[PDB]
């Protein structure tokens, strides 16, 4: 997160880090047992981190459970990112509390001017690697179809929407891809792509979550 602030230990309870030897995406916590994050995160070995704030020191409130089978949406293309969005069921159940919550699905989609909430441990330099120990929190916008459009001609899709700032300074970066875009306590977004992070003109990508609460429904429940 670039420009972003500390969020405070636990104050994003849903907030999980997906580690494999280190912290490499974030994704969101739904029920005691599934996250959801992006589907360009997959990998195998995935150990999934719930109640953490420095990644790096284990404090208390941290719960490791291994992924049982993580499901990438069928219709998911590297090459462009339409539907970015995968489904991690955990090994065993995670104990819910208030440091460690789901977030709920929307029932609908959220409209431009939307006031959202991303975290995550990902980048927090434009020009450079810096990442931080402690969770990050930045409060974005979602702009409108034609801003987001007009940022990135020909790549936007209907499952897809841009959040952030046009002037740039603020925006999610790299590591915090997976993670959770959250707007009136529902979870509306998953950090996807940008060109760069915080740069001009360049905003952040997201995967509108909206889109697939009926597959994530109906995929939890044959699984
Ligand atoms: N400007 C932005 N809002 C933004 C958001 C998410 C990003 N994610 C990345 C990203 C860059 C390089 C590698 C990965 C990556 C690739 C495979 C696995 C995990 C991360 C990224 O997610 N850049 C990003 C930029
Ligand atoms: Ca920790
Ligand atoms: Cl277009």
């Amino acid at each position: 997160i670039v420009g972003g602030y500390t969020c405070g230990a636990n104050t994003v309870p849903y907030q999980v880090s997906l580690n494999s030897g280190y912290h490499f995406c974030g994704g969101s916590l739904i029920n005691s047992q599934w996250v959801v994050s992006a589907a360009h995160c997959y990998k195998s070995g995935i150990q999934v981190r719930l109640g953490e704030d420095n990644i790096n020191v284990v404090e208390g409130n941290e719960q490791f459970i291994s992924a049982s089978k993580s499901i990438v949406h069928p219709s998911y293309n590297s090459n462009t990112l339409n539907n970015d969005i995968m489904l991690i069921k955990l090994k065993s159940a995670a104990s819910l509390n208030s440091r460690v919550a789901s977030i709920s699905l929307p029932t609908s989609c959220a409209s431009a001017g939307t006031q959202c909430l991303i975290s995550g441990w990902g980048n927090t330099k434009s020009s450079g690697t810096s990442y931080p120990d402690v969770l990050k929190c930045l409060k974005a916008p979602i702009l409108s179809d034609s801003s987001c459009k007009s940022a990135y001609p020909g790549q936007i899709t209907s499952n897809m929407f841009c959040a952030g700032y046009l002037e740039g300074g603020k925006d999610s970066c790299q590591g915090d891809s997976g993670g959770p875009v959250v707007c009136s306590g529902k979870l509306q977004g998953i950090v996807s792509w940008g060109s760069g992070c915080a740069q001009k003109n360049k905003p952040g990508v997201y995967t509108k979550v909206c889109n697939y609460v009926s597959w994530i429904k109906q995929t939890i429940a044959s699984n």
